């Protein structure tokens, strides 16, 4: 099950976006329909910077949208498998724009 992409960080930023709980509530119920699933949060970034900054970069997007879930979701945190990409699978284009918005984001898959 792949959930609803989360883009929820302004640029160079691995911390939440005004406005980002909704989405991650959203999201927080579709786990809670699968529990027992292994949850895969894979970090992404857009195209501006060094390429090895943005595979840092999304790591740690992705540590920060497991750790909400750990702790604003009461999940713990073996339940999940954190994943980075980069700068490489942009599901819009990178000349800045809302495309590049789209771009930072978090793929939440529920693996049985």
């Amino acid at each position: 099950v792949r959930l609803n992409s989360l883009a929820l960080f302004d640029a160079g930023k691995w911390t939440l976006k005004p406005g980002a709980t909704k989405w991650l509530v959203n999201a927080l119920v579709d786990i809670k329909a699968k529990a027992g699933w292994l949850i895969v949060v894979s970090g992404h970034t857009d195209n501006t910077g060094d390429p090895l900054r943005n595979q840092a970069l999304s790591l740690k997007r992705a540590e920060a949208v497991r750790d909400w879930m750990r702790d604003t979701g009461d999940i713990p945190q073996s339940c999940f498998a954190v994943q980075g990409y980069g700068e490489s699978r942009p599901v819009a284009p990178n000349d800045t724009a809302e495309g590049r918005a789209r771009n930072r984001r978090v793929e939440i898959s529920l693996v049985p």
